[PDB]
């Protein structure tokens, strides 16, 4: 099929593991230092992985940091969307930190989680195939909405390559559903709904200082608040 | 050109006014209980609009209802961003009530509004149409991503239905740009973005009771809040 997303899906970075500390006692101060040292960890991923979308590393590094720091949330959430979709009602993390219901209740995070869950039930009934999750992972930050953008065009290009990569591949691959790239398109306001409450609920733990955080993942959280 | 697209011009509703009162002094409490007191208004409009949405009266009344508790905000912004495109930084809510950088300073209203500006330029470039508009406006009702839907599989034909209509729109009056339903469709996310924002700005309003707030407006912001 099309050439922008095999080269996303060889792209495709390694998982990681979210190492909880078998020392520590489970509690809520637990799950949300083990999650939030792990988003930082993913964030320097995310990081080298954009460098290889096709023209995102010919943009200023202002631009580049602005998408970045746009997006990074999406990103994120989009991840643990995807390694979700064979199990149910929980929320996969890494390969060592898969949370349900009662977890979810035990870091406060019931609520957000229950959004994710419901990003991981639309996909799931579309039949969200890989492909498609890379492109769109592309389109979320290409997509992203940064107020801070110095060459726009070169952005709606960048956003528009990508696009037309969407388009391309479900021409060829789902010739029985000629409205599925659209319809992929519009699971993006949910994507973007689930990311502002989850910057918002974890600016709130930054500011309450009983949860340990590292610098990147304060300073992406910085940025989008 | 298409069917539904002409049916949802003849079905768009009579501007109202804002009628801010003549004799209180302009101060924040103005402002607000203006502008919350136009929506209450306009809510009461947007409930019969949907009802001309092809298949909308046809769902259960659950249904109905909670389309339109998870979507009401958006459509709100949406009409003061198309109200807006032929205006330079104002923001117009009415005709007798048009926002500049200055009120929305005094009203406590200076980022949200400057989102609501940021919508607008998006939609002024790519030089947004009334019948583009109507019909976002109804994929927004359709897409609203409610928790408590009963009939889903009638709710997405709805969506299919709507998403047909600005396709076939698109091809037939823009050959030019063929991905520009899918352009229109990406413009979705900074909507959904800046009406889960405003929902909990107002809420904070809300609580702290200073503004009065009439019986529908309070109704719909808790439903979504
Ligand atoms: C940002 C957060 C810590 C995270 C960590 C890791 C991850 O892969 C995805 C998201 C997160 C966000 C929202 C949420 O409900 C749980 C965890
Ligand atoms: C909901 C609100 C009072 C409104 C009132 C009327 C309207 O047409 C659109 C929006 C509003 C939301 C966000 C905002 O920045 C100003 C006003």
């Amino acid at each position: 099929y099309n050439k922008i997303v095999s080269h996303l899906l060889v792209a495709e970075p390694e998982k990681i593991y979210a190492m909880p500390d078998p020392t520590v006692p489970d509690s809520d101060i637990k799950a949300l230092t083990t999650l939030c040292d792990l988003a930082d960890r993913e964030l320097v991923v995310i990081i080298g992985w954009a460098k290889h979308i096709p023209g995102f590393s010919t943009l200023s590094l202002a631009d580049q940091m602005s998408l970045l720091q746009s997006a990074w949330m999406e990103i994120l959430i989009l991840g643990v969307v995807y390694r979700s979709l064979s199990f149910e009602d929980e929320l996969v993390y890494a390969d060592d930190y898969i949370m349900d219901e009662d977890q979810s209740k035990l870091a406060g995070l019931l609520d957000l989680n229950n959004a994710i869950l419901q990003l991981v039930k639309k996909y799931k009934s579309m039949k969200l195939e890989k492909e498609e999750f890379v492109t769109l992972k592309a389109i979320a930050l290409a997509n992203s909405d940064s107020m801070h953008i110095e060459d726009v065009e070169a952005v709606q290009k960048l956003q528009d390559v990508l696009h037309e990569a969407l388009q391309d591949y479900e021409a060829g691959q789902h010739m029985e559903d000629p409205r599925r790239a659209g319809k992929m398109l519009m699971t993006l306001p949910l994507l973007r709904q689930t990311s502002t409450k989850a910057v918002q609920h974890f600016y709130n733990i930054k500011l309450e200082g009983k949860v340990p955080m590292h610098k990147l993942f304060l300073e992406m959280l910085e940025a989008k608040v």
